[PDB]
């Protein structure tokens, strides 16, 4: 029996990094989304294990924010305006997946707060948020500065969207099974393991990040979280967290990164140019994502 099923979601469904891209040749080309993403393998495997999956739509593009889920969304360089994502969605449709709540954090936003190598052109949306304080002075300016409150403004403009995406899906896909995934961990409880360059690597899991500013990080990563199950809780969503067994997978285990670098080489080439991670899945972290995936779901239709 088909499970109509539609795929939305952040860089962390699309898969910023892996390549080839779907789309290539098309506007969605920006989306940066891969053909194998965590949504394409886990469809996969749940076939071989007899469960199969009639995906609708796979409309994850990176960069989108919790309202792009509702909003136009507008793709750099005048690439064009992408439909809302609730789009998508077909009042026939029984199942919804993806990942999206990141970049409402505005995580993208904080890396580069915590590099001044991030903050120079690169392909990963958003500004500093302080652009005058300095990349160094980054792991007070959130545990102390004014980032402190700014945290906390947007942690609230998280709670309210994420509550607001679950009952869009709700209205729209009245029979739909509703599926949060959470994002993977990106620093370990042992920060000390970043410090190395990973086997292969010239450059460090962080780059130019505050060492300091490291378990910062990780406590707004367990924040994101914590917000993002209470609202598939509240919500009658079920939540994939993915935080919680990437525990030795993160930025800095080396190889059994599940992240790659901020710095390191995706697989995705621009002119003659590997563009980096920018620590978003790599294929073992893709893999794991699936995996997790694939489990709830089966979980779910049983």
């Amino acid at each position: 029996d088909p499970v109509p099923t539609v795929f939305f979601g952040d860089s962390y469904t699309a898969n910023f990094g892996i390549a080839p891209v779907t789309n290539q040749d098309s506007e969605r080309g920006w989306c940066f989304q891969a053909k194998e993403n965590y949504p394409a393998v886990a469809t996969r495997s749940l076939a071989d294990k007899g469960i199969t999956l009639d995906v609708q739509a796979d409309v994850s593009c990176g960069g989108a924010l919790i309202h792009h889920f509702w909003e136009k969304q507008e793709l750099p360089f005048g690439a064009g305006e992408l439909p809302p994502q609730q789009d998508a969605l077909k009042q026939d449709t029984q199942l919804t997946v993806g990942s999206l709540g990141g970049n409402t954090l505005g995580f993208n936003r904080i890396l580069k707060q915590c590099s001044d190598e991030l903050r120079k052109p690169s392909l990963l949306p958003g500004d500093p948020v302080d652009g005058d304080e300095p990349a160094a002075k980054c792991g007070e300016f959130f545990g102390t500065g004014d980032g402190k409150q700014w945290l906390d403004d947007q942690f609230e403009r998280v709670g309210a969207e994420l509550e607001e995406l679950l009952d869009r899906i709700g209205y729209f896909a009245p029979d739909a099974k509703r599926v949060l995934v959470g994002y993977p961990r990106l620093v370990p409880e042992d920060t000390t393991k970043c410090l190395t360059a990973a086997p292969g690597q010239t450059q460090l899991p962080f780059a130019d990040i505050p060492q300091d500013a490291l378990p910062v990080l990780d406590q707004i990563q367990k924040r994101l979280n914590d917000a993002m199950k209470k609202a598939a809780a509240d919500g009658g969503a079920d939540f994939v967290d993915l935080y919680a067994g990437t525990g030795a997978n993160t930025a800095c285990d080396g190889a059994d990164r599940g992240i790659g670098g901020l710095l390191e080489d995706s697989q995705l080439e621009l002119l003659g140019t590997k563009i980096p991670w920018y620590a978003h899945p790599n294929d073992k972290g893709r893999d794991i994502q699936a995996k997790q995936v694939a489990d709830k779901i089966e979980e779910i239709l049983n």
